[PDB]
């Protein structure tokens, strides 16, 4: 399913993010650098 801390959240939805990038998430063009944190280090102290 995967929602740590449900991402795909309470369903209301008014499309009403930023036209362009929707704000897409502090110089996201992806989820480059950054990646190679998660997964691994939270297994271990899993809240």
């Amino acid at each position: 399913y995967n929602s740590g801390k449900l991402e795909e959240f309470v369903q209301g939805n008014l499309e009403r993010e930023c036209m362009e990038e929707k704000c897409s998430f502090e110089e996201a063009r992806e989820v480059f650098e950054n990646t190679e944190r998660t997964t691994e280090f939270w297994k271990q102290y899993v809240d």
